[PDB]
């Protein structure tokens, strides 16, 4: 270590500031911190759960629940950058990102189990705060029963470097008839697609029912925080007539609750040996969805006309969806997802999060007239010494989920070297 | 300066020739130059706009505007590489490009302005001469007054290496009962997605009129060049009986005029009590694009088949749709925006344009039968080096827009080292 | 570092003694520190806010806010230095200044945000405990949530040296038949000047009532702590006869409570056809002023002598004020600001706060005879080296706002060379 | 010269962009540079005075004048920065800047002729083409005849560092009734101040006039460009009984025209045997003044109530006015002025003007919180060598005026030394 390396101190030390990241991707940007401060409160069982993206591309951190009494969670809040990012700049890079979790009021309190799993929030098979323990083998991923007082703090390790500047969820220029229009140029850049056959010449079969009756064909574990489209169409096949379908897709949160509800199909005939589609032409808005994803399902309702006591309704359907969430697959938007949970804290006390977050931003049109962007600074060996730090990552014991005392007692085993400025005044 | 880095003579002189970019992105590729010759004449106001698209990793170098009477701009033609690159390679990849714009002939001439914009075209909030300077808050990106006589010449600093080869427009194979069938592989990486939420629960409202009645329910701005299609959804609402839509989405030019126009839904009848849906499927072509798309609206007409005096029609609108440029977010698509902006030049007189584009390229199937591809140069420090360049751009004076007689000099001050070659022919 | 910079350690640690500052502003001094010590106490709501005033050359540190139920802030009292300077001392220069906020007694207690904002008290967009957070872009110059119980530390960085002398609000020798009369001498030095252009024509009109009619004409920011004056004229133009006037300037708080209203013109009759002149010289004492100024607004009320039922009144007013604020633009007198907001706290608790402030100053002609003046201690480099510190600053993590643990880490890693005296008493 | 110093190039090379000032005046600040382009058309004599500001500090550049027929000047425009600091920042301070003046384009065309006066507008006693090759003894700060096609380039030297940080007039946060309300805080530090001694016992005697009888009891040149103030008061005394006096100041600009009319008494009776207060309270705004002002005069109008054939109407004035223009003694608000003539210019032709001006800037409250400040980059020697330059002033022939040919040249010689970087990328 000559001095330090800047990308380093920043990667280790978000809380210092931010730097330009040695990859290969060279563009002219401007560099900034974003801090995002929240005093969480908690429930009656004193027992929660935060789940945290530490590789958002943005200002969307992480979101609050907490644990009832029925033994669901109940989505709080989602947690933030101290101000929006896509309504000044509209592309973005995350550079370095850390997190710290404590309680700081009482009416001592409790501990914390917390890790980093590999993957999006409903591909996690045990979410309890005993569970979480075993979401990864990793054991610098993992920290256990870590006092609550004392605090746990979240670093954010890289999950691949030379990725793309994402776009925000930036305002167009719009103008429309409708005062609630929102125009955004949202994430696109590596989408992800779930594919969901949800039936392959299945066959329906139940007694008529005023009202209708209502089944629920398929319910699949996705995965959305932003903007997402469903596409695809099912065909249905009958014998009967004077059949009326009714569709509806639910989008599912964490906590069980409906977030989007929106119908496919209401109010559609079918046609007795003939091919009858059901199209899904779904687009979902980022400002829409007020909490994280978890799954997808689709109702179908099926009533008659006519109608008597036992006339025996019946169709078949055969089709394929395809669920695309934008920018989904770009590491970091929703994959890593680091999960500090909670419990045995005293009801009513407040569970403090503070954290810095480090960006590589190109301003908007507007604050583009201002804000003056450059090249990285130039700095060979910063990646080659990443890359040597990560390599001997374990042996280091650089860990994403850290007891607050044991890193800070790093930051100074580490950043051993801060020597102002060698003979620079005194060189002539 | 080791007698000269190949990249780094090719980047900051284009004019030179082609080098393989010494970035992580592997691949057998062959280097081409492209040149792109134009004499353009100048309208009767004597002033006009030429919009460069620099990173463009095509053939598609620029479009030409010449500034009206009355104040708006009107399309010229599109700036374009000598050959159609589409017709013999499917894979590019940009690596240098400069043009330089300044006047020929004449019938001494005014002046010149020119920025490089952080964003696309429709971004942009002032495109008036006068206006542009205040684009960027860097002052090698803008340069003013320059002589029309002496030039500008704008060079293409990048926007981020290690991207991958984006693909071109290239036909593929394909047989149909239509002569005016068009089958094409397009720029897909990367792309760009608008969100629009049209309407949230929009209460229209207006009385019987012979014809209907037309309004344009929303207006946003919106890029595109190549390829790009428009989903979603909109439902209506109504309690008035026998009420007729029509839809229509028009993607209006940069000078205001309509490129194209595509009917969404003619003739659709509105249900009582009940989700009418309307669905956008549209899928436009890159032929069909005759000059860069600056902004999207929709009209909708409402039309009752009985009618009297006053019936009052009213319907209830709800819905988001999804604009999805092919490859729009891929970094130099339309990202980065140069703009050279003339004035006060003699009417009648020519302004030309001359520049060379160089290319990483992967031919066709039918050319890569006689078309040898290898993998890039090897040579330690050429991305160093650049990085370097790069990052100390200002005290180097690099700019994007130069004034020609700057960059001449620039180009002797630079490449001070031609050594033909040392004891090569005496070694031995 | 050869021993210590005298100025950097005070600088850096004022709390350690005054040290003349080494610029070119040479004039016989004398070196004084004065501490500054309060309990205060919380509110209902258990939020408050302090407004400190780092840069101030004088005996006023700073200002308590307490946040209430209702939303709004009540001014609680002012921070001052334990003496008067202005009552032992004429003229005074700013060195280096520290505070410390932290709580100290409980009925574990909340949480602090502080900031430093580059401009005045009233141009602060959001002054909520979580807005301040966006008051800058600046990291170093923002603090999150830290608790109470450990406290935050306000560090006072320059804002520009070779600052002349400022002159306290001494009183100056005068007698007179008034017992309340006050003479001073103040600040005036680089005044702010706020220019006002409260109508340009402008109609007014509205029927007659018994009493009056009051409208306020304009009210706009402005920032003053000590005395101000105001200039300026409206003139009056009316058609209808018998109209008298009334003008009353109202200075508000921060609070939004009245702090010092003055009648401009009190019964002031209009004549027809003829400009009638409304002069503004009000002149406001420091002593006037209970707490920091925040905006002014005038007030009209428009009353005639006759009256009956609908008899429309009416006049034209067309004229520019200048609000002067003496020696307000002189760097510190006004300019930073750094906020230091508490939530969640205990309501009964004490926030303690405690500080230094370092001093130039000359005596005034009582004090003079007594107290002995020197020109700065010579010691080449100190200038330079404070340059190269506050060059460096970003990396070396000199905050305006630091979390006193931080702080205290800062003042051990930082004067680490203190070593008593080499061989001065074995010399000979 | 190691390289080059960071401020030496800037101050020689504006349009190489931004340096901090080595002085002591330490703030947080950022840098940034505003380009001026104008293309100024040239009038029927064909001779022309452009009047540059080259040490303002602010967004005002200067002021066009054409030439008449008749012998007078007559105001064209003023010449701006690009953009209005004054919307964005609320302190400034000037760097370096640079101008251009030639022609651009033709219906070969005169000659120029400039210097650079150290006084104001109004202080110079000849402002013809030939006139002002003696405004300064300095051979540097003129130059003649320089052919129009070649151009002339105007360099701004310093009037002293260690200034402080100017405030703009930037838009201070008010409401109000009137539509045309504007609140600003103006440049104050510094302020110039004319004493004007309008009449000691002067003697006025004149007949009587149905109208009344005016006179100009005074007219003295003084100078300001942004608001000003006028303060003062004229008693007057009289034997003959009901004189009514009018009053109106005028302010003057530089081509004679009248740019400012405030009446300052109008319709004001005469008491015999008493001392008749005219108080002065006017207060003029920065945008009222259209163009810069040369002269202040005050006109009286003297009439009588009753009148016959010959009354002899008589008074005594005795009383002395305070015009204060603010900020107007600040160092290059009003101070330098570098005048530009051209002559024998083709009618019709352009006259292009193009500069870049380089500031120190402290953002408004809204863009602060965004623009980072920082501490200039230190650099011991760069004061020193600046010193040293301006030393040998003379013997370098660095001008204040140049022919653009020669200032080409002096480009070249200088700055010999731009040699990327040395062994960094190779240094381990």
């Amino acid at each position: 270590t000559q001095q330090i390396v800047p990308f380093i101190r920043s990667l280790l030390m978000p809380t210092t500031g931010p730097a330009s990241i040695p990859d290969d991707t060279l563009e002219k940007h401007t560099l900034r911190s974003e801090t995002s401060t929240y005093n969480l409160t908690v429930g009656d069982t004193g027992s929660g759960l935060i789940v945290f993206f530490p590789g958002f591309p943005g200002s969307i951190v992480g979101a609050h629940y907490t644990l009832q009494g029925n033994g669901n969670y109940k989505f709080d809040q989602m947690l933030l950058t101290a101000q929006n990012l896509p309504a000044s700049y509209n592309y973005c890079r995350l550079v370095s990102r850390s997190l710290t979790v404590r309680s700081s009021t009482l009416p001592l309190n409790g501990t914390i189990n917390a890790v980093t799993f590999q993957g999006s929030l409903s591909e996690l098979t045990d979410v309890s705060y005993n569970g979480l323990m075993s979401a990864t083998a990793n054991i610098n991923d993992k920290i256990g029963n870590v006092l609550v007082g004392e605090g746990v703090t979240v670093l954010s390790l890289p999950t691949s470097y030379d990725l793309g500047y994402v776009r925000l969820g930036d305002p167009i220029p719009a103008i429309g008839l409708d005062p609630k229009m929102v125009a955004t140029c949202d994430s696109s850049d590596r989408p992800r697609v779930y594919t969901i056959t949800a039936a392959d010449d299945y066959q329906f079969s139940s007694q008529y029912q005023p009202g209708g009756v209502t089944i629920t064909l398929f319910s699949a574990n996705i995965d959305a925080i932003t903007s997402l489209s469903v596409g695809g169409e099912l065909v249905f096949r009958t014998s009967v007539h004077g059949l009326v379908l009714g569709a509806t897709i639910y989008l599912i949160g964490f906590d069980g609750t409906t977030v989007i509800t929106r119908a496919v199909a209401a109010n559609n005939g079918l046609t007795t040996g003939t091919d009858n589609l059901m199209p899904f032409n779904l687009v979902i808005p980022t400002n829409e969805i007020t909490q994280p994803i978890t799954s997808i399902k689709l109702e179908i309702v099926t009533s008659k006309s006519g109608g008597q006591a036992g006339d025996q309704m019946s169709w078949s359907a055969r089709g394929s969806l395809a669920v695309t969430i934008h920018g989904g697959n770009y590491p970091g938007a929703l994959r890593p997802v680091t999960l500090v949970a909670y419990e045995r804290v005293a009801t009513g006390s407040v569970v403090t999060v503070a954290g810095v977050s480090n960006f590589e931003l190109i301003p908007n049109p507007e604050l583009a007239k201002n804000l003056v962007t450059e090249y990285g600074r130039f700095d060979p060996g910063a990646m080659n010494y990443t890359k040597l730090i990560l390599s001997e990552r374990d042996r280091l014991g650089i860990k994403t989920v850290w007891p607050t005392r044991e890193y800070t007692d790093f930051r100074e085993y580490f950043m051993e070297v801060a020597n102002l400025n060698s003979p620079l005044k005194i060189a002539g």
